[PDB]
């Protein structure tokens, strides 16, 4: 598991072929090796060794786009004959600078320089691709972005001029001086929809492809529907057509932006994230708000036409003509769920697999199946923080089995399959995760490289053969499946024989085997922040609680997951019930009731929560006496059922909110405190107690002096302004005397 942690949030980052893993971080850009452990070499773009971030970036809603001061990060012409692939990297300084460089040693002099040719707002969006183009192949580069922000304030002016003022794609050359951009190679812009913000740019069948929406970065709200504009891959923009892309399925006003794409290469499918309007942060989180959509491309390519609602086109006047047809996603396959942040389709063992990372430091996978049906997706790797997870996901290019997850301020590596609880064949067989086998010399479920190391290929057991194609004991007893060695030993209990051999044993050269109508009304429901391990007991308010026999509680959260349906565990007062939560994934679940018969009755969203980690604990030492609300800062609190005090245990009451809370000293000693839910008990470090502290009195004003506790205002209370600091002893100042600290009361 290793990491790499920047200094600033990641803005963002790319997987050369075979030279290391480049992160733009701050202002300043690292290369790494992919175990991401030394930064074989460093770029600094606004000031030299000092890479803080020029200005403050308000990392937004969760919904809303980032913001990053680099815009463009691409590696090309990789794998050459015998040039040195080079790396294509554009700022937001110097009015949106991007740079050619060598592939390699950072710290080498860049190529070919060049302005303007990314968006200089640091909330602008910018997606590019290279490409082959012009009559001698020529590497082009196509650049969308949001060129003109309506912000620009006096001091400095990036908007570029009068005439570039409506340019969303340009086809910029990577050889010509400064990046020159044709006069017809660039794509303009309607100036009615607000602004446009592109989230992606691929290539497919000989067309460049920019996944869009437009957006009001003022306001921070999609006005209009996610789309996709597609480009002719040439030397000179030929619009091509625009689609709008149709994933508000399962919401009620429809998801409008559009959070990540990837084109799922071997199989001609898009797949986007979309999502709804999340209020501020998380205020109309819904369970449905986000939404894996796949599309088939060709449907793309086909339904998209040529007309000027977006893009200015030389036919027809802004939003004056026919309305972009919207394509139907592959509905057999849409991924309904509360927070999605980032998706990577690839191809293994001609099974779709698509990575998902959740806006809760979640990287899930998938599997379609085969009328590429979603399965319900597996948890990989979860993030201790729960940041949500940057929107790009990079696979390893060297080494296939893992994947570059960046969150926040965090590269990881991690392994693109958690095959080590499959234990035997059907465990690792029926899963059916292309990227795990069975593995007859180690006897365990593994990826392909890490097992076929004995030549007889058929030593690695795969899905494409089949989960029932382990060896098995067949009955006149023998072995069926796929072994790796033909010589064997079979012995029952008590015949023997050998090779391919005739409690019962068959043993190879290299392992084994052995085998011997009323109204019905709902107040509310509480809580709602449920752990993940459940709740045993949710109280349901209302009226007419006992008009009835079979009351059902149905939680959906994943629209491809099955469904937690539940009894009520003892009905109580006619306005009151109960029911009891079993354990699931970090979610937000939908919760329907439906009574003795009839449609669900959605009581509300209800949120399985992560486990709570307790991150500090602020006074960490006090009074054996006690008595001082200790305070104790982490993550998901509100789910705490209550708090332990182990040395003896002590019950002591708790004050708390989501992120803190607070609780009195009770010991009257390094004591460990425990958050106890639902039977279980997660650890908070250490508090210590020591005596109290000794006094001495003098005096409007009044000094103290006092021989490790934090003793603060809040803590003392003297009756007849504080003021206290160290010297050594060390002194307190206030302008029949009483003081209480803790519980000690005295003068
Ligand atoms: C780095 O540059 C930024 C420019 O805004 C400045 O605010 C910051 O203080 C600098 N830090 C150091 C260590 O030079
Ligand atoms: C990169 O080039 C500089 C320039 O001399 C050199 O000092 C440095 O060692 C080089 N680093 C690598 C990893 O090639
Ligand atoms: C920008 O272009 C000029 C023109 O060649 C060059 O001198 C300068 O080094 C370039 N800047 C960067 C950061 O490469
Ligand atoms: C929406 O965009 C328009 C044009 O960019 C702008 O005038 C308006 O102020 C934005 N919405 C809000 C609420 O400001
Ligand atoms: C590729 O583009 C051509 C150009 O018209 C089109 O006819 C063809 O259908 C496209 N390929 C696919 C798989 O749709
Ligand atoms: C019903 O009983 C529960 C406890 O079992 C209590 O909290 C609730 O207030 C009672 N409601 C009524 C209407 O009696
Ligand atoms: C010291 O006391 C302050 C007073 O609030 C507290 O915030 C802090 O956590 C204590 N411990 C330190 C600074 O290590
Ligand atoms: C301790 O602090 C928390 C918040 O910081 C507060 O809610 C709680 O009531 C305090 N306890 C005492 C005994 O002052």
């Amino acid at each position: 598991e290793p990491v790499w942690r920047s200094e600033q949030a990641i803005g963002a980052i790319a997987a050369s072929q075979e030279d290391g893993v480049f992160v733009a971080s701050g202002s300043c850009l690292d290369q790494l090796d992919y175990s991401l452990e030394h930064s074989l070499s460093r770029l600094y773009r606004d000031q030299a060794g000092n890479c803080t971030e020029p200005v403050s970036l308000a990392p937004p809603a969760r919904p809303r786009p980032g913001s990053s001061f680099s815009k463009l990060l691409l590696p090309y012409r990789e794998g050459a004959a015998g040039l040195g692939g080079l790396l294509l990297t554009g700022w937001t300084f110097d009015r949106g600078a991007c740079e050619v460089r060598p592939l390699g040693n950072l710290s080498r002099n860049s190529l070919r320089n060049g302005t303007e040719v990314v968006s200089c707002h640091p909330q602008g969006s910018t997606a590019g691709v290279v490409y082959r183009a012009g009559r001698n192949n020529r590497w082009y580069l196509a650049v969308a972005a949001t060129y003109v922000l309506p912000e620009p304030e006096t001091a400095s002016r990036c908007n570029p001029a009068a005439s570039d003022h409506d340019t969303a794609i340009a086809l910029k050359d990577t050889e010509g001086r400064s990046l020159a951009t044709q006069e017809l190679g660039r794509l303009k812009l309607c100036e009615g929809a607000g602004s446009l913000h592109f989230v992606d740019a691929f290539l497919w069948n000989g067309s460049i492809y920019f996944p869009y929406y437009p957006y009001n970065y003022t306001s921070g709200a999609a006005t209009g529907w996610p789309s996709m504009a597609r480009i002719a891959q040439s030397t000179e923009v030929l619009f091509q057509g625009q689609a709008s892309l149709d994933c508000g399925h399962g919401h009620p006003d429809g998801r409008r932006l559009l959070l990540s794409s990837s084109l799922v290469e071997a199989l001609d499918v898009w797949a986007g994230v979309f999502s709804a309007a999340a209020g501020e942060g998380q205020e109309r989180r819904s369970p449905t708000t986000t939404a894996l959509c796949l599309f088939r491309m060709s449907e793309i390519q086909a339904r998209a036409k040529r007309v000027s609602w977006d893009f200015k086109t030389a036919e027809s006047h802004c939003k004056e003509g026919d309305q972009p047809e919207r394509v139907q996603p592959i509905a057999s396959s849409t991924l309904i769920h509360s927070d999605l942040t980032s998706v990577y389709g690839t191809v293994v063992m001609n099974r779709t697999v698509l990575f998902l990372g959740t806006g809760d430091g979640q990287l899930l996978k998938v599997i379609l199946g085969e009328n590429l049906t979603s399965n319900c997706p597996e948890v990989i790797y979860e993030i201790k923080e729960e940041t949500p997870v940057f929107y790009k996901l990079v696979p390893d290019p060297v080494k296939n089995i893992y994947i570059y997850l960046t969150a926040g301020k965090e590269v990881r590596r991690i392994r693109v399959a958690n095959c080590n609880k499959h234990k035997s064949c059907s465990e690792c067989l029926t899963a059916t995760d292309p990227h795990c086998g069975w593995c007859h010399s180690l006897q365990r479920c593994t990826f392909q490289g890490d097992c076929v190391h004995s030549e007889n290929l058929e030593n690695w057991l795969d899905i494409s053969s089949g989960a029932k194609k382990c060896p098995k004991i067949q009955i006149t007893v023998t072995m069926v499946g796929s072994f790796s060695p033909r010589h064997s030993k079979c012995m029952v209990k008590e015949l023997c024989q050998n090779k391919c051999t005739c409690n019962v044993m068959f043993s190879f050269g290299s392992w084994n085997l052995s085998d011997r109508l009323q109204v019905f009304y709902i107040k509310s429901i509480e809580p709602q922040k449920v752990s993940t391990l459940g709740k045993s007991n949710v109280i349901v308010t209302g009226a007419n609680f006992t008009r009835a026999s079979n009351i059902t509680m149905i939680l959906k959260g994943t629209s491809t997951c099955d469904k937690d349906v539940i009894q009520v565990s003892h009905v109580l007062n006619d306005t009151h019930m109960k029911f009891s939560l079993p354990s699931s994934r970090k979610e937000m679940k939908d919760v329907c009731i439906q009574f003795d018969g009839g449609n669900c009755s959605s009581v509300g969203s209800l949120s399985y929560i992560a486990l709570p980690h307790c991150s500090l604990i602020f006074p960490a030492t006090t009074w054996i006496s006690g008595g001082q609300n200790i305070t104790m800062m982490g993550r998901n609190f509100d789910v705490i059922d209550n708090l332990i005090i182990s040395h003896g245990n002590i019950n002591v009451s708790e004050y708390c909110v989501a992120t803190y809370c607070g609780f009195l000293a009770p010991s009257l000693t390094n004591v460990t405190v425990k958050l106890r839910v639902q039977d279980t008990y997660l650890d908070c470090g250490t508090l210590q107690y020591r005596e109290d502290p000794r006094f001495t009195g003098y005096r409007t004003e009044l000094e103290v002096k006092i021989q490790n506790f934090n003793i603060s205002k809040k803590d003392i209370e003297i009756t007849l302004q504080l003021n206290c600091s160290f010297e050594n002893t060390i002194l307190c100042k206030i302008k029949k005397v009483r003081v209480k600290l803790g519980n000690l009361e005295l003068y």
